[PDB]
């Protein structure tokens, strides 16, 4: 008496009816590009896992990014490799231009197209509903993209959402934590920052899809019509989760638990305590009340839903009134 198992209710078989060289990634052979076509300008950033450069390529002189891999598993640089080599071109996927290596110390690197991404701050005194509908699009653009694909990015949140707002480009980045999705496969919930982690990956329940993006998704939408970034804010794993509770109430959660027959520790329990199911409404006020409308709120319902097979789909997102105005308008024959 564990767990019920769970599958995505859509693009379930996608890795199932494709090649094995498409899925399976530790058998792919790397081609390798030319270290010394590249000059590193200043670091962006650092993670865990390595280090991001402004660099420029000195053949075109082009400014490109550079992301030097730490020496981590072997396996996750050809997983990511994979990933953004079968994901190449797609809809605001960002673009792996090149992959090189040291030849003498054996140091990787992964070259992405430079998006010259707008500040935030500025973002955040700017953007307009329209604004929020357009970009909200062409993530799920992305999104619909990689799910089609069988890929389940896991690591959807602002800081991965690059946004050059004068050229109005987006594009989802950091793949690293990206993974095929099999049917019956169980995952490791160490996923997602905090903020954007799903009820699923709280309470360890494995067994996820795709719909996991989709509430990472909603959070940022939450975070964006309601400025409050993040929307939900959880000091660990176990109040992240009475975050969401407090808004979503607990009676959906334990509905939620009740139906996977998902185990909680005790001290859950006690920390979750008991809360009503809010209204959204309660979030707008009149400093946000001109990014929210009837449209916004329920589209933001139908993404945040304990239960991860409730949730829409990318595709489903799309379709929803919430862009009318955008779909209108992107019908262009260029
Ligand atoms: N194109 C850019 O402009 C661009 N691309 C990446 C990028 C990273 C990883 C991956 C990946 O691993 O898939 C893809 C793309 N990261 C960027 C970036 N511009 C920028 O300031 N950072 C950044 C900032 C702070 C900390 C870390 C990174």
């Amino acid at each position: 008496s564990g767990p019920v198992p769970s599958r995505a209710r859509v693009y379930t078989d996608v890795n199932t009816h494709r090649p094995r060289e498409y899925w399976d990634y530790e058998s792919h052979v790397v081609e390798w590009g030319n270290q010394d076509d590249y000059q590193l300008v200043r670091k962006l950033g650092r993670g865990k896992y390595s280090e991001v450069f402004e660099a420029i390529n000195i053949t075109n002189n082009e400014k490109v990014v550079v992301k030097i891999l730490k020496p981590v598993k072997k396996k996750k640089i050809k997983r990511e490799i994979k990933i953004l080599e079968n994901l190449r071109g797609g809809p605001n996927i960002i673009t792996l231009a090149d992959i090189v290596k040291d030849p003498v110390s054996r140091t990787p690197a992964l070259v992405f197209e430079h998006v010259n991404n707008t500040d935030f701050k500025q973002l955040y005194q700017t953007l307009t509903d329209y604004d929020i509908r357009f970009y909200m699009y062409e993530i799920l653009k992305a999104l619909d993209y990689c799910h089609s694909m069988g890929i389940m990015h896991r690591d959807v949140k602002p800081h991965n959402v690059m946004i050059d707002h004068e050229h109005r480009k987006l594009r989802l980045i950091d793949w690293g934590l990206a993974e095929f999705y099999h049917p019956g496969q169980e995952y490791n919930v160490r996923v997602a920052s905090r903020y954007f982690k799903g009820p699923e990956l709280l309470v360890d329940y494995q067994m996820y899809d795709y719909s996991l993006d989709m509430w990472s998704l909603g959070c940022m939408l939450a975070s964006m019509i309601f400025r409050k970034e993040p929307f939900f804010h959880g000091h660990d794993n176990y109040d992240q989760l009475v975050r969401i509770a407090k808004v979503l109430g607990t009676e959906d959660l334990y509905d939620y638990i009740d139906k996977y027959n998902i185990e909680l520790d005790p001290r859950f329990n006690d920390i979750l305590g008991r809360h009503s199911r809010k209204r959204w409404e309660r979030f707008v006020h009149s400093e946000n009340q001109h990014l929210v409308s009837p449209e916004a709120l329920d589209f933001l319902d139908k993404l945040l839903r304990y239960d991860h097979q409730s949730r829409l789909t990318a595709r489903e997102a799309m379709e929803h009134p919430y862009f009318y105005t955008v779909v209108k308008d992107q019908a262009r024959m260029g």
